[PDB]
């Protein structure tokens, strides 16, 4: 029941590493899942469908963690505390490097997609802005920018660059310096006048 | 000759304001170039070939104009510097919403319109890190991060930030605060320690 689900996920997020979506049959996805056409319409209405909910539980793992996170603080200063924030994104989306090409992609296409990005980066925005205003309270950072436009723009980098990175794009931060890169440009903009 | 070309140039940014690509049939260029199918076909080769060369002399615009300022020191501070450039891609790309919109979803599809991207985002932090790594020279700036990866990063949320912007997508800095909020972290990123 589950177990055929799963199978389906798995073999799509695998077919993923070596070619995009269009060049993907629902075909292809029932055979390595060992099942039927037929049988693999029960369990999605599409190959689309299928990475809508690859999507969901990456962008819900890094949440999730992102939350873990939120609840037990870091004894660390300014600088570990963002790194450990970030880090918490490049983890997890680059540990699922295929569905994250793919879902950015769908975006154009998938308006589930759209959505489903939308939702969470605004609630990642939130919780920057939260934590910005939080350190702007303790007086540890100056009261600059709107922190929620602050919170927006980083996001976006953070967005762009991270995937421009992992996609091996050109150009692109080298995904082994993008940590360091992004961690610099948070903490000089959100502590510095 | 020329005419019908730039007509059918014109017609496509037109019709991309209202709709997209998909939406827009080469039909519905002819008409409104008023020329007939075949006549279009003589000019282009398709209307993702019309949106190409669209996004080619926007970009060439924003490259010229960024080109113009660099001939041509402004006798101001490094704030304003930053700011002076930044402000030709937010008007020239915010002059052009459309066929920026347009341009952007056809780098998943077209390689030409990648290509095009591509070669002048490096060109474009190329030239960043240039000004970064002089502004160091001459002790302005300090030796933090490689300045080619902070001109990536950099040159990568201006991109996300600007068009997020530009679409109105959610989320986004609001158009009429994008400028400040980049320049912003341009400067804090490029200055501070
Ligand atoms: C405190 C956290 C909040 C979120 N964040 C971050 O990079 N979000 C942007 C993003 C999502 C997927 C790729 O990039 C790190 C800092
Ligand atoms: C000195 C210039 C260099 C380029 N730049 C910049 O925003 N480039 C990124 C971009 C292109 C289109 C949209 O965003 C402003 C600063």
């Amino acid at each position: 029941g589950d177990d055929r689900e799963l199978a389906i996920l798995a073999t799509a997020e695998n077919l993923l590493e070596d070619r995009p979506l269009a060049d993907i049959s629902v075909d292809d996805l029932a055979k390595g899942a060992g099942i039927s056409r037929p049988t693999f319409y029960f369990y999605f209405p599409s190959k689309e469908a299928v990475l809508l909910t690859l999507l969901d539980r990456v962008v819900n793992q890094a949440d999730m963690a992102l939350q873990t996170l939120a609840e037990n603080p870091a004894d660390t200063d300014r600088e570990n505390m963002w790194r450990t924030g970030i880090n918490v994104f490049f983890e997890t989306f680059g540990s699922h490097k295929a569905v994250t090409r793919a879902g950015q992609a769908a975006r154009a296409t998938s308006v589930e997609v759209a959505e489903l990005w939308s939702t969470f980066m605004q609630k990642w925005i939130a919780y920057t802005a939260a934590v910005i205003d939080a350190e702007r309270d303790r007086g540890a950072a100056p009261r600059t920018l709107p922190a929620h436009e602050l919170a927006t723009a980083l996001n976006l980098m953070n967005e762009r660059t991270l995937f421009a990175s992992f996609a091996g794009e050109q150009p692109s931060v080298p995904e082994a310096r993008v940590l360091d890169t992004l961690v610099h440009i948070w903490v000089t903009s959100i502590y510095g006048e």
